């Protein structure tokens, strides 16, 4: 087995229907390393459908400090192997169970951080011409300076002839619900808005009803802290009905008050 012979298991991070993820020392460089192993998926899935467009994002994109490192993919027995970057720091929805734990969140000045190394991550994967289609908290991974890395691919989709998956109705913008697939670009920074949002201890984020139409219509769910009016208006129009209002990702990691 190349996954026993190569690597030696030291920690089981991740587990559900995607299979079972473990922090691994790999024996000949003695780095750590994240690799999930799941079941070879079935013809016709939507986990075919999303182990596909996770290949071509795997080979299309670079190195960037902000995606996680993808190093090798391989199958034993019909299973797949997938060898990623272990980040130190666990995903950003844990770390926003943490801080609901020890009644905090975090601060302005942390959330801005995020709000703009996570907008570097989708400036490049958008510069590439690909958009990511599931950002939210649980696939923003932590390194610990702190570093944010958007992770898990297998939405990632080409802007020119999308195909999109079902996606998290708690992050999921209105126009691609309405399948409009021409701004696509625009669903993602939606999605982070919302991710920054859950990061500065806001309830859980509604699946429908009269609160999910509430967001969709441009309005900010409800944070037990107070942020600066130059912050809150950003968040704001990141969350606009019009995508065209929404700032590119470009616009987005150029701006001052994310840089200060
Ligand atoms: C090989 O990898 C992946 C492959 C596909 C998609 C995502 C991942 N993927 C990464 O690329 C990644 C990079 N770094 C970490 N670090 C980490 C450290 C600590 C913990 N803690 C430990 C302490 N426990 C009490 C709680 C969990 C959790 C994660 N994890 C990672 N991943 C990962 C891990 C779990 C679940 C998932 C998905 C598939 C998204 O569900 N992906």
């Amino acid at each position: 087995s190349r996954y026993t012979t190569e690597f030696h298991e030291l920690e089981k991070i991740g587990s559900g229907e995607f299979g079972s993820v473990f922090k691994c020392v790999k024996r000949l460089d003695g780095c750590i390393y994240a690799i999930k192993r799941s079941k070879k998926p079935l013809a016709g899935s939507v986990d075919e459908q999303n182990a596909l467009r996770e290949v071509y994002a795997h080979a299309v994109l670079g190195q960037h400090s902000h995606v996680v490192r993808y190093f090798s993919a391989w199958a034993e027995d019909d299973h797949m192997l997938i060898q990623n970057e272990y980040c130190n720091g666990g995903s950003l929805a844990d770390a926003i169970s943490e801080n609901y734990r020890i009644m905090s969140y975090f601060k302005e000045a942390e959330l801005k951080d995020l709000l703009l190394q996570v907008g570097r991550g989708l400036r490049y994967i958008h510069s590439m011409s690909l958009v990511h289609m599931d950002i939210k908290p649980s696939n923003i991974f932590i390194s610990r300076k702190v570093m944010f890395k958007i992770g898990d691919l297998g939405h990632v989709t080409r802007i020119s002839s999308p195909q999109v998956e079902e996606g998290d109705s708690r992050f999921l913008a209105n126009e691609v619900l309405q399948e409009n697939y021409t701004h696509l670009p625009k669903a993602d920074i939606f999605a982070l808005a919302l991710t920054v949002v859950c990061a500065a201890g806001a309830e859980p984020l509604p699946r429908n009803g009269d609160q999910w139409h509430e967001i969709r219509q441009g309005r900010l769910p409800r944070i037990p802290q107070v942020l600066s009016q130059e912050f809150t208006e950003l968040l704001k129009v990141m969350i606009h009905p019009d995508p065209e209002r929404r700032p590119s990702a470009m616009a987005l990691v150029k701006h001052s008050v994310l840089l200060s």
